[PDB]
């Protein structure tokens, strides 16, 4: 278990640090052989190096089996140009690992149905992993262009793009509740048939996971009326962008959400949440998304499923016992992380 | 006020009759000079003519100032060649009147928040109209195809396409709450920027209408967290499809939703629901969607906003006071329409 930790900026460190405190408490109980190192990335790297993703960190990432990253970015580094922006170093990190699937779970923890915009009866039990294809389709598709008379973008997909992103979904499914919904617009678009056919074909390799198909329009409906029946959702770039933003608001507290990016290189595990300098330092930031990222890490990077689950659970009971300020409660980073610990036995 | 009435299949004719009862009650109270003919269309046309959209219906539609339409389709017809399919008829109707805008409002009636998938606080007051471009975008774009190695599709919009759908949204906002949110994907896509520039440019002619832009993915988060803050919403074919289908489930009863298609010729108004051949002629079909379509017809076809609001309010009280069986009630078709009429008695 060798991890590269890039804490980044603002609440970046505090939370990421909270998550290592969990990781250290786990390696100690379970005997993981956890061996991590901290590398400068983003604002921190720009200040010390002049670039947000300098060579000593690119190297540190490759030599690790997982990347635990906190958030990057700040108002200090905004009066800066393209080439060296923390947002750009973030795009370089992903590109250097060839991360092609964004995995983002939107779970409703028991006792937290009150936070959901959905009625308690609907928000109860929701735990859906949205797997979004990150490098193809309309966003990178070509031909593309603009003129006084018209504009055009091209939703293009190739067979391997659909394939690898499909395997990611199946691998994940096997780990949770064993079901894959693939989403497309096959009843009108050729890309959809292409998509669906290709997925079905990857399915022949996984007779173990059930496979359902839905049109992006229908899925936007199912995700509001019955999100609780979905396990794993796989789809293209734009639809994945939409569907995962849709799914992200079902737990009704965005600062709680973890995120991963799988690919050919070192996977990356990060909180979906921003840097938040407003509260950076202060020991109040909610370390939940980070501890959960670390948990997605153990699961997607090192396959310790059962273990990622005790982490998640430990976080669930913590959210309920002594809630962080964003949940109306009054527990800070040190207070909360100590709670997650007591419940990790 | 000349209306061509296409009852269609299943419940279409029963719920269309109900809507006419409201129209007749109003013609009477206010002399609208209402006049209407009924024409065959959908399955009922295929049965008597061999095609879903026959010449006299085609001609009738061409002459009327609005079309009131029921639902079309059903088991008896679901496998035919495309040339004589109900869907094709429906598609022939819109093409013959060059209808490019699909209007689909999603209103949560006061007191029916309990139907909403959302918590009450969030559902209260939801009343959003989604204006979906319908003849362009990716669904019809060139180029297109699939090999065994790659497939392609193009999200294409020309300036006049985006202009005309904006105008509709703007005029529609003038009768509502004077706020339009134009939805694109301007931060990653060329089509997005084009769409924004174009819409913004058009907005210069509706300076009385508050305008706002949203990315499609942020809009999907907004429609769940605060759909109550939007009035009219305008976007392209695919996003519209996704955003209206998303809006569509907010109120919790799909059978109540009306629909309108606007363009160059005769706008057409219809329920969103299917023909439900199941409960056809049992006296139970909920005529709400059909009554609300008649209301949309009073508003986008005839400019009778005030009148359209009285139909909606009457309908609203009917839904709390005597709900149909799909709302847990027992008020069959005739009984519900009579409640709406009896409420419109407070003229
Ligand atoms: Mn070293
Ligand atoms: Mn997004
Ligand atoms: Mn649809």
């Amino acid at each position: 278990m060798k991890v590269a930790v890039l804490p980044g900026d603002g609440i970046g460190p505090e939370v990421t640090e909270a998550a290592l405190k969990v990781l250290r408490a786990l390696d100690e109980a379970e005997g993981l052989g956890l061996a991590y190192e901290v590398f400068p990335f983003g604002g921190a790297a720009i200040d010390a190096f002049g670039e947000p993703f300098p060579e000593p960190t690119r190297k540190g990432v490759e030599e690790a089996e997982a990347v635990l990253l906190g958030s990057v970015g700040g108002p200090k580094w905004d009066g800066l140009p393209r080439k060296i922006r923390p947002e750009t170093g973030l795009l370089s990190l992903r590109k250097s690992q060839d991360l092609f699937a964004n995995l983002r779970p939107a779970k409703v923890f028991p006792g937290l149905e009150r936070l959901s915009p959905l009625k308690e009866e609907i928000a109860r039990g929701v735990d859906v992993l949205i797997v979004r294809e990150l490098t193809g389709g309309i966003y990178f598709g070509e031909p593309r262009g603009m003129s006084e008379a018209e504009a055009w973008n091209t939703e293009r997909y190739s067979k391997p793009e659909v394939e690898r992103v499909a395997r990611v979904a199946f691998e994940a499914a096997r780990k949770r509740r064993k079901h894959v919904v693939s989403v497309d617009k096959a009843n009108v678009l050729e890309v959809g048939e292409f998509w669906r056919k290709t997925v079905e074909e990857v399915g022949r390799g996984y007779p173990d996971v059930a496979l359902e198909h839905q049109y992006v329009d229908a899925m936007a409906m199912h995700l509001v009326r019955s999100p609780a029946r979905f396990d794993v959702v796989v789809t293209g770039n734009i639809f994945g962008d939409i569907l995962s933003d849709l799914a992200s608001v079902l737990p009704g507290s965005l600062g709680l959400l973890p995120s991963a990016s799988l690919g050919r290189g070192t996977p990356v595990f990060e909180p979906v949440h921003g840097s938040a300098p407003d509260i950076a330092g202060k020991g109040i930031a909610n370390p939940t998304a980070a501890i959960l990222s670390a948990a997605m890490m153990l699961e997607h990077a090192f396959g310790l499923v059962e273990l990622a689950r005790k982490v998640e659970d430990a976080v669930a009971k913590a959210l309920l016992e002594t809630p962080p300020p964003d949940l109306g409660g009054s527990a800070g980073t040190e207070a909360f992380t100590a709670t997650v610990l007591r419940h990790l036995a």
